[PDB]
């Protein structure tokens, strides 16, 4: 006893983490002529929105810090997360270690926590130059997110890009041309890199929901006659039937 019907799959809610590399290693002049335009255009291409994309960002360097968390004001509104880069530009300078496995393991926490949305994508981007403080733990965790079905896009950034590390992360094939998980030149080509993770595509699929067993049938409305009785349960789905009445008779009224 299940109940059949119709529904609209579009993936349309997409949990987007942004981990950011604010580490020693950028380098001060790239960072200002280049990270921070790649979070400009970036950003700037995510239609952020309560139903669609919830936008979290950390920034990693020694510490990891959460800048961003999912579903706020700046999650959800393009123009406020740009605010958030500007700042950056203006008030931060990179330094430091780079704490790539701590910020990693932020976005398992919120898998972990249950805090991201369920029936959203889960798609990391990693900007970083691929020098993390070690190179096995990052690819460890990062490694655990794709068995979770998490989606990773590799952003290289700074004056020393490791792309042997980079490309290695994402998955990238030996041999392979043009790797649609890794981009390390101008936001142009990140966005467009961006850009298959976060498509809207919608179908019509068909749907099973099990509504369980009945309560048993009632007495009928009537001792003698025609008349009515009904059986009813526990909704166990939207969509499922819960009441139900057909006619009865107890024989014929003298
Ligand atoms: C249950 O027991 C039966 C043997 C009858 O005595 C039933 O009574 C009758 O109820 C019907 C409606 O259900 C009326 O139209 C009759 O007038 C009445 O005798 C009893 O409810
Ligand atoms: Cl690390
Ligand atoms: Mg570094």
């Amino acid at each position: 006893d299940e109940v059949k019907y119709s529904e609209e799959v579009c993936n349309e809610q997409v949990d987007l983490y942004l981990l950011v590399d604010g580490s020693g290693s950028i380098g001060y002049p790239n960072w200002i002529t280049k990270v921070i335009p790649m979070l400009n255009g970036l950003i700037n291409s995510l239609s952020l929105s309560r139903d669609t994309i919830n936008l979290y960002m950390n920034l990693f360097g020694s510490y990891t810090t959460e800048l961003i968390r999912l579903g706020s004001g700046q999650s959800i509104d393009k123009r406020q997360a740009l605010s958030k880069v500007t700042e950056l530009r203006k008030t931060y300078t990179p330094y430091g270690t780079t704490s790539m496995t701590a910020a990693l393991d932020e976005v398992q926490k919120h898998l972990n926590d249950r805090v991201n949305r369920e029936k959203a994508i889960q798609l990391v981007i990693l900007m970083t130059d691929g020098v993390p403080n070690s190179k096995y733990r990052a690819l460890e965790v990062a490694n655990k997110l794709k068995q979770r079905n998490v989606r990773l896009a590799v952003i290289g950034i700074g004056q020393g890009i490791n792309h042997q590390f980079n490309r290695l992360i994402a998955g990238c094939r030996p041999r392979e041309p043009n790797c649609k998980f890794y981009s390390y030149a101008d936001w142009n080509e990140a966005v467009a890199l961006i850009k298959p993770f976060i498509a809207k595509v919608c179908t019509e699929v068909e749907r099973v929901a099990n509504c369980g067993p009945w309560d048993p049938w009632t007495a009928c409305s009537v001792t003698c006659g025609r008349g009515t009785h009904s059986r009813s349960r526990p909704s166990l789905h939207e969509k499922c039937t819960t009441h139900m009445v057909s006619e009865c008779e107890e024989g014929e009224c003298p």
